Parts: structure tokens; sequence; C-alpha cells
């Protein structure tokens, strides 16, 4: 019918009761960056990159 | 006038008497080697080495 929860998980009240969503807590919006420069040259006698 | 040397430096004869030339003993004829190849190219548009 009904359900009550204590406010602290220990007698000495060092640890409050939560409704923590742990996966939300350990995840985040990631950020990716990427840059690349490339340059090349072609002679009859050689080539370089 | 004259001078005699024992044959071992210790009573128990574990260490013979020598006339060691120590600098000759720790030195040697050294050997040096050296090789180098290099290559280069020149275009109106670039250059490489």
């Amino acid at each position: 019918y009904g359900m009550t929860l204590s406010k602290y998980l220990d007698s000495k009240n060092t640890m409050p009761v939560a409704d923590t969503d742990w996966f939300d807590e350990i995840t985040r919006t990631g950020v990716i960056q990427q840059y690349n420069l490339s340059v090349s040259n072609g002679s009859e006698k050689g080539s370089s990159f």
C-alpha cells in the first residue's frame, strides 16, 4: 500500500539517502576535434609529401 | 747492491708477483667507422633533402 524511507543510510547520519542516477552521473557529452594538413609536390626528378 | 723479490704477494700464494704494465693492459687500438649518404632535389615549386 505505502512505503517510507529513512533519511540517512546509517545511524550516525554520515550518508544521506539519494535517488542518484549513476549512469547519468558518470557520463558526459563528449567532444571530438580533428585537424589535418597535407602538402605534396611532383617533379620529373623526384616527389615529396 | 742487489734486490730479490718473493714469488707470491701473500703467504698462501693466491696472487703471483707480476711486472704488469697497467696502461698497456687497459688500452687498445681503437677503430672508427663512418658512412653517410645524402640526396637532394630541386623544383621550381619546391625542394627536398
